[PDB]
């Protein structure tokens, strides 16, 4: 009936997301609506029910692991789908967080960035490729210091062969996409993570136009340490095969002695 939930106010659109409470528990949730007409990419659930790929991917990552948003439930309507998603409270998305705090201290960027890496690796381990990693698609559970990856609407099943379709954010896409319309999932993901790390520590993204992406020359507009500059420049190698693996990123020197999430909440967030 979908009145297991009380809909509250619109939180935004880009489908459309509203705030809600589960009626049992009063558990907080996000209610996301997606029009069938606007959905390009579809899958089949284990029972072979036709659903948006978004839902397939959410169930595949679904888990006790808190670094990826939990899909609590979903409904099909004549012309739409509705997803019941987890809502942290208090919460704030990383784009707003950075917009208001500016460039982040490296300690805090390290914790954040690490948590994002752990979430992305969990996605890849569950056979899922996000394809739209960026500040707007990351939520901060302000009390626990835990980040949550959201919005699998542009995702795909992870594969080892080449992708020739892309539907995520252009300014996070890698040079191979812009000029050949071809990428591999992991290396493109590593590129976007480089953009994101640069955004964390410089307070904005490094490239606006396609010409810039393709030239891939990185200028630091803020004071960033050499270790962090190195890691970023590596993730943003032009040649996909010169990018680090996730293991090399997490073994990188800038990335050592990460804070635990709760420490992170205590020092930077409360
Ligand atoms: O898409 C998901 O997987 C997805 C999943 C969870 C949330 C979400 C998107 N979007 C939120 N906010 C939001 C705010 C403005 C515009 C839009 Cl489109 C969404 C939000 C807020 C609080 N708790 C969970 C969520
Ligand atoms: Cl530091």
């Amino acid at each position: 009936l979908e009145s297991q939930y009380q809909v509250g106010p619109l939180l935004g659109s880009g489908g459309s997301v509203y705030s809600g409470i589960r009626v049992s528990d009063n558990l907080p949730v996000a209610i996301k609506h997606v029009e069938k007409d606007r959905i390009s990419d579809w899958g089949e659930l284990p029972n072979g029910t036709r659903v948006p790929m978004e839902v397939v991917l959410l169930k595949k990552v679904s888990s006790g692991f808190s670094g990826v948003i939990r899909l609590l439930d979903w409904f099909e309507r004549p012309d739409s789908f509705v997803l019941i998603l987890e809502r942290p409270e208090p919460v704030q998305d990383l784009f707003d967080f950075i917009t208001e705090r500016g460039a982040l201290q490296e300690e805090l960027a390290r914790s954040f960035f690490w948590q994002v890496l752990e979430a992305v690796r969990h996605c890849h381990n569950c056979g899922v490729l996000h394809r739209d990693i960026k500040d707007e698609n990351i939520l901060i559970d302000l009390n626990r210091g835990e980040l949550k990856l959201i919005d699998f609407g542009s995702g795909a099943l992870l594969k080892d062969t080449v992708y020739t379709d892309f539907d995520g954010t252009r300014v996070y896409s890698p040079p191979e996409w812009i000029r050949y319309h071809r990428y591999h999932g992991r290396s493109a993901a590593v590129w976007s993570l480089g953009i994101l790390l640069y955004d964390m520590v410089c307070g904005d993204i490094p490239f606006e136009h396609d010409e810039e992406i393709i030239r891939g020359q990185v200028f630091f507009r803020q004071r960033v340490s050499s270790e962090c500059q190195h890691l970023i420049r590596w993730c943003l190698a032009l040649r996909p095969s010169d990018r680090p693996t996730f293991e090399e990123i997490q073994n990188h020197p800038w990335m050592q002695d990460v804070l635990l999430p709760q420490e992170t909440a205590e020092i930077h967030l409360h």
